[PDB]
């Protein structure tokens, strides 16, 4: 992953969205409810120091459980870092603040188009599409109105 | 859109499973999905109709499917399947659809990834309800059920 959003600002992407896609280098990594990539953002929360945390639901036990992630920031503002036994980067592809937002979690690669709103939006896919162009996908899930509604 | 002038004598032999799509995800999520399915082989019969050698999750099935008076369009009796051929150039890649529910694969002639095949698989589902799309990778191409 090299396409990383020039000039981001995460003080404009705080509140609510939506998973409305999703794409992994392993079919294992987003196969079932309980796969470890399968999980939806419900919030970003940028804190004063420029880090991001991310407020998550995973299938978990047969109901939808709440995960807090917090990815530091970096010398590069697209970037981010999250602390774990293994490094996992949090990498902004795109965004246009006020609808969908790309990005990529790399230790294997999983990437989401987010949206503000919970219906498709087709110009969002086009640009998840394009920027996934090349990245050693296998397996890509998109969601309904209704799921994007549902909790997980 | 179905392959006009399909010659099933040309689309004889071995195929892989390169890359699926289906309109629902539980359709092809778990190693035992209804449409996870890897095609091994295609023959005609002598009566015009096209047997598809499948694994399925490692079991193999031998599956008639039945000519239809619409050329490229098969029949698989009790869970009824249409096939539709889409296209094939016989030498390199076939994509066709296993439609009720709506699910799509991308066969090539060798267990490699085919840079065309899969540009013209995508290009076909560009206006089909596609919800989940797997590709494989060449080693699992030539393995028991991927």
């Amino acid at each position: 992953v090299t396409q990383t959003m020039k000039g981001l600002d995460i003080q404009k992407v705080a509140g609510t969205w939506y998973s409305l896609a999703m794409a992994a280098s392993d079919i294992s990594l987003l196969d079932a409810q309980s796969a470890p990539a399968r999980v939806y953002v419900e919030e970003l929360k940028p804190t004063p120091e420029g880090d991001l945390e991310f407020l998550l639901q995973k299938w978990e036990n047969g109901e939808c459980a709440q995960k807090k992630i917090i990815a530091e920031k970096t010398k590069i503002p697209a970037v981010f870092k999250i602390d774990a036994l293994n490094e996992n980067k949090v990498l902004v592809l795109d965004t246009d603040y006020k609808k969908y937002l790309l990005f990529c979690f790399e230790n294997s690669l999983a990437c989401q188009c987010l949206v503000r709103t919970p219906e498709v939006d087709d110009e969002a896919l086009e640009k998840f599409d394009k920027a996934l162009k090349a990245l050693p996908m296998h397996i890509r899930l998109s969601f309904n109105p209704t799921q994007l509604e549902e909790q997980c």
